[PDB]
């Protein structure tokens, strides 16, 4: 008597500590689905929306995860993510991550909720208060916008053989994860981008699959892979109604980096949506 072959049945991750499952990588063969929702309060009284990250439950339920924020008052532009909502969308500062880029808009880093190492701090330089690198994002700029959608690379610390995230904490510009990447330090990193949407003569537009997951055209929409592993979905976000995108994501990524990604591409400069 031969087995049955049954069905995969997704089933609800669990979450206790807020922090210590926004770190984790999302185990080897399970997907986290959530959304994003944006939320508009404030904005007539000229305030950044707080985005909100609720896992998205298969009984239905929706359990808060992250929520991120544009900072009131930075000449770059930066987001701080935490695990309190009332403290974020409420204007306070805990966070537990915070995303900045540079001048242009077209590179981001994601940090965690260590020490900055320009804080006149001989004693910390040493270990584990340091700033922790989590991801860095870069937007490639066109000519004139060339009738394409928008390219992104991602970079990430590496994962050891018992499949945990490695641990980045630069001292210097040498070690940020741009500049590994850049001098071709690879070692200790994982380099990502967004898959190649398809041009589809019939429609006359740029597709991909979501698997029913996103239902709404958007400049936001992208999935991202390993580039020598374009069918595997690193992760996906998407457009699904007015103020809500999904997002979902797979090992090796973690809740924080995913939604910083997600919030990444909020912003653009070149700011279409």
């Amino acid at each position: 008597a031969p087995s049955p072959t049954a069905p995969e049945q997704p089933v609800d991750v669990e979450v206790q500590d807020l922090e210590e499952f926004a770190l984790r990588p999302a185990p080897q063969g399970i997907t986290i689905k959530c959304r994003i929702t944006r939320d508009k309060k404030g904005m007539d009284r000229g305030m950044f929306p707080t985005y909100f990250l609720h896992l998205d439950r298969e009984d239905g339920k929706k359990v808060f995860l992250l929520a991120g924020r544009k900072r009131k008052k930075s000449k770059t532009s930066n987001y701080l993510i935490s695990v309190d909502p009332t403290d974020l969308s409420r204007g306070g500062d805990s966070y537990i991550g915070k995303l900045r880029s540079n001048l242009m808009g077209t590179k981001f880093t994601v940090y965690d909720n260590g020490v900055n190492p320009q804080k006149a701090s001989s004693s910390t330089l040493e270990s584990g208060t340091l700033r922790q690198e989590l991801a860095a994002v870069c937007y490639e700029t066109n000519v004139l916008g060339f009738k394409g959608p928008r390219k992104m690379s991602v970079i990430v610390p590496g994962m050891n053989m018992v499949h945990e995230r490695v641990s980045i904490r630069p001292r210097n510009e040498h070690e940020t994860l741009l500049a590994r990447w850049q001098n071709k330090n690879t070692e200790s990193i994982i380099e990502l981008q967004n898959k190649t949407p398809v041009w589809n003569d019939d429609t006359q537009s740029y597709v991909l699959n979501f698997h029913g997951r996103v239902t709404q055209a958007s400049v936001k929409n992208f999935q991202i892979i390993h580039g020598n592993d374009p069918d595997y979905i690193v992760m996906q976000f998407g457009r699904v109604a007015e103020d809500v995108f999904t997002m979902d994501y797979n090992y090796p990524l973690c809740a924080l980096q995913a939604f910083a990604i997600a919030l990444s591409s909020f912003d653009s400069k070149l700011a279409c949506e």
